[PDB]
Parts: structure tokens; sequence; C-alpha cells
């Protein structure tokens, strides 16, 4: 139990990294998914004898709905496993004792927001690709693989790099929104990044000043 | 009356959004504008026998100027409705108790400043267009609609996206000033955005701690 | 003498604005500059028997060397008039009483640094006359006036706009250094702008609350 | 004694500047670094009979490994002289006594981080070059030196300018990543730049008001 919470935090990080990635990119390893589901089942079993009634009124419903496999496009239902983040949200008391832990958690949240926005950006680009104006076509032209098209690794790296540059307000000019949906998404990302800097990069300075 | 105050704030936000838009874009529904005008007349009616003399020498002239209809250019004279913003600026104390409502108001005023600057940017672009130089011609080339050029949706979205990038200091490089009026406007927006952005988001970071 | 300090401040701002501009751009009105020099001579005269030795011991040398006419590329010596800028520094005792005055003065210093860096940037870009390389040739190509070349208005506005984009860290994309001297100057501008952003726009965030 | 270790700080800055530059750009004079290592041998002799065992227990081995000559990948082993900054890290009491000294040291470490990132960026670009995609090819085609190729001066200046623009979040658009390795390096540099820029310049803004 002493190291169970940090293992669950790592598990939540893994699923937060690889669930939106699998939804956006790979939908078009399984054994690791089965292993992590088994570990979360073990966790919920441990969570349970006069206190089980308290758990039932508490977070039992959310953990149960996030732990039940949905196998019977059914692949979009796997998003429900993103509900495991409530475990980290509710156990913040233990995850706020060390300064290095707080720094690592802040970078984890920053990288996760960038990753989720990258998945959304690729979703938009791939939705609009079939119907020379989108960012995917320009990327393929500028990396020497005209639309075939860029490999999945190239698309993910470009999406993450664009999202990081927009969040950090560098705006490299390599990747620029050109369609109305891309422009509106970029406006939303600019607003999100403004709020995220005002919070996170003030907190980081304040707790480095410690 | 508190519900009435919040309703008046909502209508003031609506007019601050839709009268500069109509002045900049739509010149060359209205029933909602008429309804809002009737609601504002209702507000100036409920505003009022002992206190009537007190208010008559107060803001009443300002409210009257922003309430009279100029339906005898009429379109540019209809911009007098922007004076209703004092109806919100004069009782901001009623909008400073929730704490998070102040954050919402700061986000709203940042978005409103961006929208007004977008309308000014489009006004400059349209006043220069008839005379490959200019943001409208470049936008028409990029978007795939060479100059009748881009639709009003594309023009407004591009203007708002450019203004947001300039205020947030991203500088995407998709749209960039190229004419002397555009360059001077961009210098003014750079100064104004630095000053505002710094003030607004310093306040936002301050209220995040609470 | 009650309002003489503010008038002298306006004259100092004028000379700071217009001496580097004449040194860089116009070298290739006189009456206003002559009137300003006469007014500065009047200023040193009026503020001059027990206290004469006090002035002789103090700022007499700097005030004198910044007031003697240089008439006899000899106009390059007129840049010594920038030593009059120390008068606002030594009268910051009174110029700092009002918060609005402090904010206006901070914006003035920011704009003056941008203007001086614009003059230096144009000077650097104009040293490369003997040599599609350099910001002046790119500027001429962009605005449809290939080298003739752009007018002095276009050159000054473009230099000021590039300097403002660099200092604020927007980097619009039209103007970008392409020569080792330009790149090194841009690195220096980035260092100076980081130093001033840490100073000017932290002090502004402190001042606004005050 | 203070003059001695301030000279040692200057020597440490010299070697931190000139070790990665020689390791990366000149992999294809020795009197200065011979003098520097002789001076550091003199320093290790000064550092040492009662206290000799005290130093032997402590920093003796760290200072010895960074001072032993490596003459006998063979030329790459000289990067071990980059453990010498522990000399200035271990004695921050003197170096941080003055506020102006801390300001100068913060500027120096920011410039050093930019220099190291420039060396890494050039190493990546050079390892990718012999395989219009790389940044070196674009630099050569934009500077007027088609790939021969740009001189070492041009390559170093361009790398340093790109690194400074990325750290300061300008993103000029002249140099932008176009390969997966370059994009990953840029993402990591954006995270690093956010952290170091925020920490360093929060410290700077704390210092200036003092
Ligand atoms: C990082 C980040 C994420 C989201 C929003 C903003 C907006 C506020 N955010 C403050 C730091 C600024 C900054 O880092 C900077 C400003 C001016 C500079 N001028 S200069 C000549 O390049 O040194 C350099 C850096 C950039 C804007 N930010």
């Amino acid at each position: 139990k002493a190291v169970w919470d940090w293992l669950i935090l790592l598990l939540v990080i893994y699923t937060a990294v690889f669930t939106p990635y699998s939804a956006a990119f790979l939908l078009k390893l399984a054994v690791v998914d089965l292993i992590v589901d088994i570990m979360f089942i073990v966790d919920i079993l441990i969570n349970f004898g006069r206190i089980a009634v308290h758990y039932f009124k508490g977070w039992f419903l959310i953990d149960m709905v996030a732990a039940i496999p949905f196998d019977l496009l059914i692949g979009l239902l796997k998003t429900a496993r993103l509900l495991r983040l409530v475990r980290v949200a509710r156990k913040l008391d233990r995850y706020s004792e060390y300064g290095a832990a707080v720094l690592f958690l802040l970078m984890c949240t920053f990288a996760l927001i960038a990753h989720w926005l990258a998945c959304i950006w690729y979703a938009i680009g791939n939705m609009e690709q079939p119907h020379r104006i989108g960012w995917l076509h320009n990327l393929g032209d500028q990396i020497g693989k005209p639309y075939g098209g860029p490999s999945i690794k190239d698309k993910y790296v470009t999406a993450l790099y664009f999202t990081f540059s927009s969040l950090t307000s560098v705006g490299f000019g390599n990747v620029s929104p050109n369609t109305n949906s891309e422009k509106i998404f970029s406006i939303c990302v600019m607003l999100i990044g403004s709020l995220m800097y005002a919070s996170i990069f003030g907190n980081v300075s304040a707790i480095i000043q410690r």
C-alpha cells in the first residue's frame, strides 16, 4: 500500500498517454492493455469489512464504469478508461508532499495537455484530409512524401511539435492553420495556453523560489 | 434585481459583440437587436419619485443617448449602442463576489478586445483592398478562393485568429502585416497587447491563488 | 518653474526621438531643432549668486557639452545632444510622484528603446549597399518596389515594426535576419528585450495595482 | 583569495564556452587551453597538511578527473573538462553575495545554455546532413552558399540565433525544424526553455527591484 499509490499514478499516466493516442491514431500493445486492466481490477478489489459501504457511496460507480471492459465502431468506447484520472484527482493529498513530485506532476500535466491537443489536432486534420489545404498535405509536401503520405510517427511528431509551439507561443511558422476548423481550434488552443501559462508557469516560479 | 443585473450584463455583452461586428462586416437577426433595445428601454423604465430627481442629474443622460433609435449613415450612427458598456462598468462591484466570475469576466474582456481589434483589422483591410499586397488578397490566395474572394465567415475567422495570435504573441506567420497602415496598426496592437495582456493575466494569476 | 520641468521633459523626449532619426535616416525641420536648442540654452541660463559654484561643481560640464553648437559627415557630431536625456533622470524626483506619469514614462522608455533599435537596424541594413540578401532587398520585393527601393516612410515603419515584433517576441515572419551582422544584432536585441521584459512589464504589473 | 577564485570563475566560463564548441564544430589555439589547464593544476595544488585529508575525502577526485590530461572518440574524451563548473557551483556563497553579481551570473548561464543548445543543434544537423530537408541545406540555400556550404562562422551564428529565438519564444521563421530528430529536439528544447526562462527571469525580476 505504501508504494501502491505511486504505481497507480504511473498506471494512470500510462493510460492517459496511450488511450487518446490509440483513439486518434491507431483506430484507423494489447497485452499491456490487459495487464493494466488486471492491475486496476486488483486496485478496485483492494479498495474494498464495514468500510465497503463508504466506498459504495463514494467513488465506486466511477471506478467501476472505468474498470469494466466494453468489448463485445466499438473502438471509440475505449475513451471511458480516461475516467481513471479521478484516482489521481482524489488522491492529491499524498501527491503533494515533495517539491520534486510537484515539479514532475506539473510537467506531466503540461505534456499530457499537449498530447491530448495533438491528438485532437490530428483528428481534425485526418477528418478533413479526404474531402492541399490541410496541414497533413503541407507536412507531406515539406518532408518529401507527397500524398501514401507521412508515416504515423511523422504525423504524431508534427502534431505534438505544433501543439507545443502554440502552447509555448513560439509559433515556428513551419505548421500554420489554414482551414476554418483549424483556425478556430488554434484560437481555442491559444486561449487554453494563455490560461495554462498564467497558472502553471507562475506556480513553477513560485515553488522554484522555495 | 440581481437576476436583472446579470441579464443586463448578458445583453451588454451581446451588444458589445454584435454592434461592432455589424458596423465592420455586415454594412454593404435585426429582430433580436430590436428585442434587446426593448429590454434596455424596460431597464431604463424600472430604473426609476424621490430617486428620480437624483438620477436625472446622474447617468440618465448617458442612458438616454444609448437608448434613442437613430432610424431616420444610419449604420455607422448605430454604433452609439456601444455606450451601454457603462451600464456594466458602473456596477462592477455587483460582479466581484463569486471570485471565479472575475476570471470569467477577464476571459470575456480579453475575447472582446480581440474581437474589436479583429473588426478594426478587417476595416483597414477592406478600406485598402479596392485600391498581392494586403491581408485579404493573401488570405484569398491561401484559402483557395482567389479574389469575390473569401466568404464573410473566412474573413472574420482569419481576422480573429490573427488578432489572437498578435495579442498572445504567437505570430503564426500565416497572416502578417504588409502595408503601412497594417504595420502601424500592428505596432499599436503590439504595444496595447503587451500592456493589456500583462495587466489582465497578472490579475488572472493573482486570483488563481485564491 | 512650476511647469518648466514638464516642458523640458517634452523637449527632451523630442530630442531623443529626433536626433537618432536624423542621424540614421535623414543623413543620406531645422527651425524646430534650432528653437529647441535655444530653449535648452534658456533653461540652463534660468536655473543658474551663492548657488553658481554649486552648478559649476556639478552638472555644468555635461549640460555645456550637450548645448554648444557643432557648426563650423560633420553632422554626425550632433548626436552628442542625447546627453540632455540625463535631465529627466535627475528630475525623476518629481516625475515619479504620479502613477499615471510613471506608466506613461515606462511606455515612453519602451517606445524609445524600440525606436533607437529601429534606427540601429536600419543603419546596419544600409551599411550593406556595396554588396535577395538583407532585409532591405526583401522589403523592396515584398511591397512591390524592387531596388530606387522603398521610400523613407516604408523603411522606417518596417524597421520599427520588426524591432517591436522582436522585443515583444512575436516574430511575424515578413522581416527576419539573413546576414551575420543582422543575426548577431538580433541576438543582442533578444537579450535586451528579455532583460527589459523582466523589468518594464513586471514593474507595470506592480504599478497597475498601485 | 577572492581574486584567485574570481579568476577561476572566469576560467570556468572560458572552458564552458570553448569545450563544446571545439567538440562539435571543430571535430574535423592550444596555447590558451594549455595555459588554462596549467592554471587549474596550480589551483588544485593550492587546494592541497592538516587539511589535506579533508580535501582528499571531498572534491579531490572530482577535481582530479577533470584535470588529468587525456593525451595518449579518442579526441572526444576532452569533454570531461566539463566537470569543472562544480568549482563555481560549490562556492556560490561568494559569487552570489552581490545582487549585480547574481544578475551577471544569470545572464551568463542563460547565454551558456543557449551556447550548449546551439552545439547540440549543430551536432544533430551535421549528423543528418550527409544522409532540402535539413536546416543546414536551407541555411546554405538562403545565405547564398548552396551545399561547400556555409562557413563555420555562419553555421555557428545561425545555430545560436535559432536557439536564442526558440528559448525566448520568438520563432523568427528563418530556421524551423523539418526532420523528426529536429522536431523532437525542438520539443525538448521548448520544455527546457519554458523551465529555464521562467526560473531565470523570475529570479531576474526579483533581483531588479532590489
Ligand atoms: C509562454 C507563454 C505561454 C502562453 C502564453 C504566453 C503569453 C505570455 N508570455 C510571457 C512570457 C513571454 C516571453 O517569454 C517573452 C516575451 C518577450 C520577449 N522578448 S525578447 C526580445 O525575445 O527577449 C522574450 C520572451 C512570452 C509571452 N506565454
